[PDB]
């Protein structure tokens, strides 16, 4: 390896491994001969740079070596042709550049200083000129992150030691005015005159001139971002003064149902109360896990990252999941995320070789992406903050919108140019938590996580944001071991740390306190010391939190987060005198010297006034439609489509309290409208998250599309067991074009709509909502002025909590004998403006749908609550996109059935009645209930809304007729597989196309039978009841990384059995607190450990192996006569790279990098194995569904000698199988590639086992997305721990 002089140190370069497979090596070559670039080929490896501040001896340096080889064993090429070197941009620090180096030092090479890596492209193209040799580089990198390099001594550049800049002040003293003009220019404030008139007057009373980094602060505080100046305007409306803000017409919803609200816009979410259960955390003082029976009441918060999305997808929903899990956990004084929801509003895809005939290319501003780019990179973003974080992402909407229409202010291009992407999610949090404490004088003031870096201060640089989910990880941790404290629990206060920074986020928590606070900066933990004072204290470096803690915490709050490993830094005192200081020792002076009260004041109130703009619309042109072609159009629309590709690649189950995700059925179909967990892992109480939103609406009738985001949330919800209706609360997301002509009236009238009107008359309170006020884009197109403006955008988001999560409805059809009912909420209206329909043929029309009648929605939502509960439900189905044609399509998806369904009833314009977006739905009954469920609909007012369609029916035809003219007749599985062809076009272009044509081209063979079980044994006989009868309860050693996730569920597996589940961290091991010698059954448990950097599970067991003494303590464990060994998923991957240390282990594979080449969340068929091991005893033979969330999960061997003798010893413990039982290698059946199917091995002796999928996530059948009926609770993976159980006798 290469080591030259770097400054004071010195940079090694150490060889990776090829870094593309044949596919995407394959798509780069197809992309240079679509440019007329002519490469003859071209090879990819990795490159490491490590910047070490002192020599390694031999040993370490072997070390380092080892730490380096990760990845699939793909084969090396000798280097030819031109080298192009892709590295992070210089001043930046890759998140995979801190973890690498995080492993590093937990690895004992504190002489590495900073670990980065590039990707060396070597390029074969003997014809090529310097400008195509550009476009060649172009293709090769991100513009926006990374730069490329000619030679690999050019990375030097990423480490260069800058020394710190200084703080510069602004001459207003010595220029007047004129000097905070420049000022606001060149930083970029954004001040208006007024802010620019208030701070000449501050600081001309103060005498002395204001510091950059106390003007950036001021106009960071001031931005509409951070004050929501629109939403407290006063208004005046087609030339009336309105009474009340939009905020205060947001409360009045509070203000008339309070009920069950614990907290509302005193917090960054909003809590209600949930529900009294066991929660299950391991205790400060003895380490093992216990359920504790109290209240676990109900967060919830929804975010945006809009404008950052526009510029750097990934990063921009990567860090919209992850500020609104940072909301999540600073609620109170600690609380604990659960569930996220996850949305995207984009233009039009136009997907290379599958255009959709509304689709035109109206260009779009050279600084944002595409919105295909944005569905590519961005689903990948949030799903890479929620899986690495560990949360499960169970509800989410996606709809495309691009057109040109004649809508409010006459005929204009409306869209998403800038998208929407929405983040939300729910939390548990303990009483006595919710209320923030009071910040005591003297109290410390800490920043709990990442370190600071430039980052939000070509074009766009400050929109490009950073993730690095693992910190954030870290810190929840912490912050869980507060709130498990109760009573002390240290924390007085949290905040996030978001916009603003730390220039926010300070001054707000002590302000919030009512006290002032002093801080030095140099006691901020930074990552780049070059940075001024302004950049430090205002940068918006993610992974942050700030608290108060009483100085005499100090030393506890420091075993927390050093037992975790989450970096903090007290880094000042909350004062009794309401000032701000920020001083700095390295220049012995002070950045910051304000009362809060010149900092944190207003200048006035803004007043809008403004005027009302009324689209008319067109009716709308039929030439071209016709039944058959439209349903054609719709199924083919986004929005309609199915969502495959925003589902799977985001974990559905880890917590093991996720009852239903979006997937339902034996043919795991993407149809359930609402999301559900359960409130602990040992009650079938619950929370439930439903999403509501109808923006193109908006194009027509902005209170209209404000009543069908509230109403489509609650149908969305409604066959969900929560009883009141005063139980669902909302957040409102409110995306607008502020300014744009009509666009301010509309958005009062909206937020009036459903403030004063409808939510209040139906009882339902919005206690936490955003907005988000500049939803348009401008650019220069010919040489003319070109817009792209957002309908007005209303997201609303339901969350309830749950009264029995077993009785939940989904779409999935019954074909026992049934009868299918429309509840048409429409009451015939069925109008068809603003539809999927109208958009399919380029059009927006005239009227679109509403909320027809108060009652009668209120009076569906109670009549669907008492079925629920009476049990009366075979299935539910909203009618929301693309009608009641689409509604009932996909619950015949959902059931792998057919319909014969008449509509002569809903009008004589079938058109109308089968692709109006009325509100409603339909439901599926037993034949033997229909009257008994009629006359219920008709006791809530509904008789004249209620129509008998027809019957779900066993086959494959979906048969639409009015009296004896046959409407429309197809193929239900043509009708499934178009309506999958989006997905399948989106996976094609981002995955393993071989993959993704596999999973596509299965949906079109009706014969699969779905999931299905058989079982070699009694899933309800508990073979450990002899033994927990006893009360003798052996240890389980729970083992956790920095970054495990999912060791929580694995302990109250064991528990179940009868053990005591131990809570053992990696820093446990290395400060001797606890010693595997006593204990005799250990379990490596599941997740991200540090975020899978340099090969999943490779940093944690490579921390073991480099440590001789936790090194010896793992293999005197295995080497034990009687000990018992598990490891799952990322402890699977971890215990793979110990075979050194445990017997009989010599045959095992190496897991690696999905085939897909991504992350697959699936609900799995597998089947047991003849192997030795003792954990399947008894289970032989059985086959059944299992969790898997992983994206290493792919068994490689070193050739076929390997797989053959590993198979011949017979160590096999599970396959995959396809749903005919069959063991397979094709997708997504086989999910990650693996040969023969492989997914669990055990030892040569049986006492070790490791296995890819989660049993630990689905020992309970309530948390099996898909599972008989007459399963109890438990499910067939329970025996697993019971099995261990009895083995120790
Ligand atoms: N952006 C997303 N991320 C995750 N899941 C999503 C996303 N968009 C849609 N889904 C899910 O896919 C399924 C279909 O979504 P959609 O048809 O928009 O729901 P509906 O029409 O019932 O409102 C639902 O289970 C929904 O939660
Ligand atoms: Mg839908
Ligand atoms: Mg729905
Ligand atoms: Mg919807």
């Amino acid at each position: 390896s290469g080591l030259v002089p770097r400054g004071s140190h010195m940079m090694e370069i150490l060889r990776g491994s090829p870094a593309l497979s044949a596919f995407r090596i394959n798509k780069l070559l197809a992309r240079f001969q679509a440019a007329n670039l002519q490469v003859h080929n071209i090879y990819a490896e990795y490159v490491h740079f490590a910047d070490l501040n002192a020599p390694l001896n031999d040993s370490e340096q072997a070390q380092l070596t080892r730490l380096l080889q990760y990845g699939p064993a793909l084969s090396s090429h000798t280097p030819a042709g031109k080298l192009l070197l892709v590295t992070p941009r210089p001043g930046t620090i890759s998140p995979w550049s801190s973890k690498a180096t995080d492993i590093a030092h937990n690895c004992g090479l504190q002489q590495v200083d900073r670990l980065e890596r590039g990707v060396a492209y070597y390029i074969e193209a003997s014809t090529l000129t310097a400008e195509q040799w550009r476009q060649v580089a172009a293709e090769l990198h991100d513009r926006m992150m990374e730069t490329v390099f000619s030679s690999l001594t050019d990375a030097e550049k990423l480490f260069i030691h800058h020394q710190p800049a200084p703080v510069s002040s602004v001459d207003l003293l010595g220029e007047g005015r004129q000097a905070l003009i420049d000022a606001n220019l060149r930083l970029g404030l954004a001040l208006a005159e007024d802010e620019i008139d208030y701070l000449q007057e501050a600081f001309t009373k103060l005498g002395r001139n204001p510091n950059d980094i106390e003007l950036y602060m001021f106009a960071q505080a001031n931005s509409e971002h951070c004050r929501h100046k629109i939403f407290n305007a006063d208004w005046i409306i087609d030339g009336k003064p309105q009474p009340k803000s939009l905020f205060k017409m947001i409360k009045n919803t509070f203000e008339t149902t309070p009920d069950y609200v614990l907290s509302a816009y005193k917090d960054n979410a909003a809590v209600m109360e949930g529900s009294a259960v066991g929660r299950y955390f391991a205790d400060h003082n003895t380490g093992r896990y216990d359920f504790h029976q109290e209240p676990a009441h109900i967060l919830m918060k929804v975010e945006t990252a809009n404008h950052p999305t526009a510029i750097s997808p990934w990063p921009g929903a990567a860090t919209g999941s992850g500020g609104e899990i940072r909301d999540e956990g600073a609620t109170g004084r600690g609380a604990k995320p659960k569930a996220g929801l996850v949305g995207f509003s984009v233009s039009n895809l136009r997907i290379p070789g599958f255009e959709q005939p509304w689709e035109e290319d109206f260009g779009k501003p050279e600084r944002i992406v595409t919105a295909l780019d944005i569905m590519t990179e961005g689903p990948l973003g949030g799903a890479a903050f929620n899986n690495e974080f560990g949360r499960p992402a169970l509800t989410g909407y996606f709809r495309t919108y691009e057109e040109k229409v004649n809508s409010h202010n006459g005929e204009e291009l409306r869209g998403y140019h800038k998208p929407i992407m929405l983040a939300g999610g729910i939390g548990n949090i303990r009483a006595d938590h919710v209320q923030k404490g009071e910040i005591v004088v003297g109290a410390k003031l800490i920043v709990l996580g990442g370190p600071a870096m430039n980052i939000g201060l070509d074009l766009d640089f400050a929109s490009v944001q950073r993730d690095n989910p693992e910190m954030e990880r870290r810190c929840q941790e912490v912050i869980d071991r507060c709130w498990q404290l109760g009573d002390a629990n240290p924390i007085l206060f949290i905040h996030d740390v978001g916009a603003g920074g730390l220039s926010n986020a300070m001054p707000e928590l002590v302000s919030d306190g009512g006290r002032g606070g002093k801080f030095e900066l140099r006691d901020i933990l930074s990552d780049e010391p070059g940075m001024s004072p302004l950049e430090i204290w205002c940068n918006e470096s993610q992974e942050r939190y700030v608290l108060a803690v009483a100085a005499d915490q100090l030393p506890l709050f420091d075993e927390l987060c050093k037992r975790e490993r989450a970096p903090y830094a007290v880094i000042g005192d909350a004062t009794e005198e309401q000032h701000l200081s920020l001083h700095d020792n390295h220049f012995d002076n002070q950045p910051i010297d304000l009362p809060l009260d010149v900092l944190l004041g207003k200048t006035p109130k803004m007043t809008r006034d403004v005027q009302t703009l009324k689209a008319k619309g067109d009716a709308l042109n039929r030439a071209d439609i016709t039944i058959a072609d439209a349903v054609k159009r719709v199924l083919h629309l986004p929005t309609v489509a199915e969502k495959t590709f925003l589902v799977t690649i985001g974990d559905r189950t880890v917590t093991g309290m996720v009852a239903r995700d979006q997937m339902v059925g034996p043919w795991q179909v993407p149809v359930a409208d609402c999301a559900v967990t359960t409130a602990s892992l040992d009650s079938y109480y619950g929370e439930a998250m439903s999403i509501g939103e109808r923006a193109p609406v908006a194009l027509l009738d902005f209170a209209a599309s404000a009543r069908l985001a509230v109403g489509e949330a609650l149908t969305n919800i409604a066959a969900t067991q929560i009883g009141d209706i005063k139980r669902i609360k909302l957040s409102a997301n409110w995306m607008a074009a502020a300014g744009h002509p009509g666009e301010d009236a509309g958005l009062y009238d909206a937020v009036k709509a459903v403030g004063e009107e409808l939510c209040p008359q139906l009882g339902l309170t919005i206690p936490v909502g955003k907005d988000s006020m500049s939803m348009k884009t401008r650019w220069q197109e010919g040489n003319e002025q070109r817009e792209m403006t957002s309908p007005l955008s209303l997201v609303i988001s339901a969350f309830a909590r749950v009264e029995d999560v077993r009785h939940t409805l989904t779409p999935q059809l019954s074909t026992e004998d049934n009868a299918l009912l429309l509840i048409d909420l429409g009451k015939g209206h069925n109008a068809l403006g603003a539809t999927a329909l109208a958009q399919v043929y380029r059009q927006l029309g005239d009227k679109p749908a509403d909320v027809r009648d108060v009652a009668q929605l209120k009076g569906f939502y109670d009549a669907m609550q008492a079925l629920v509960a009476a049990r009366k439900l075979l299935a539910w189905h909203d009618r929301s996109d693309g009608g009641l044609l689409v509604t009932l399509a996909e619950m015949a998806f959902a059931g792998h059935c057919g319909v014969q369904v008449d509509i002569a009833a809903l009008g004589d314009d079938h058109l109308a009645a089968l692709f109006n977006e009325e509100l409603g739905g339909v439901i599926q009954v037993r034949a033997e209930d229909r009257d008994a469920v009629e006359a219920l609909l008709a006791q809530y007012g509904l008789a004249d809304c209620v129509h008998y369609l027809g019957q779900a029916l066993a086959g494959d035809r979906f048969v639409i007729t009015a009296n004896d003219q046959t409407v429309f007749s197809e193929s239900r599985t043509t009708l499934r597989v178009w309506w999958a062809e989006t997905t399948w076009q989106m996976q094609r272009l981002r995955d393993n196309p071989q993959c993704a044509d596999q999973e596509h081209e299965a949906k079109a063979n009706d014969t699969d039978p779905g999931l299905n079980v058989k079982l070699s044994f009694d899933i309800n006989e508990d073979i450990a009841a002899p033994y927990i009868a006893t009360g003798a309860r052996p240890k389980v050693a729970v083992l956790r990384e920095q970054g495990v996730n999912s060791h929580v569920e694995m302990a109250a597996a064991f528990h179940r059995a009868g053990f005591d589940a131990i809570d053992v961290h990696m820093s446990d091991l290395l400060g001797g607190r606890i010693g595997l010698g006593n204990f005799h059954a250990l379990v490596a448990c599941g997740g991200f450990s540090y975020g899978d950097v340099l090969g999943a599970g490779e940093g944690w067991a490579k921390s073991i192996l480099f440590n001789h003494r936790v090194r010896d303590e793992f293999e005197t464990f295995f080497h034990r006569p009687q000990t018992l060994a598990l490891g799952v998923c990322n402890g699977c991957q971890m215990m793979s790279n110990l075979r050194e240390l445990i017997p009989g282990s010599e045959l095992w594979p190496r897991f690696v990098r999905n085939h897909s080449d991504r992350f697959e969340a699936r609900f799995s068929l597998v089947e047991v194995t003849q192997s030795p091991s003792l954990l399947l005893q008894g289970m032989v033979g059985s086959q059944m569904p299992i969790a898997v969330s992983h994206g290493e999960g792919r068994v490689e061997v070193r050739d076929d000698a390997h797989l053959a003798a590993l198979e011949s010893k017979g160590l096999v413990a599970l396959r995959y199988v396809d749903n005919f039982g069959k063991v397979t290698e094709t997708y997504p059946a086989n999910p990650n590639g693996s040969p023969n199917g492989i997914t669990a091995v055990t030892t040569e002796n049986g006492r070790v086992t490791i296995m890819m999928p989660h049993p630990e996530r689905v020992f309970r059948t309530v948390a099996n997305s898909w599972h008989p009926e007459n399963w109890g609770e438990d499910s067939p993976w329970m025996r697993i721990f019971r099995n261990a159980r009895k083995q120790l006798g």
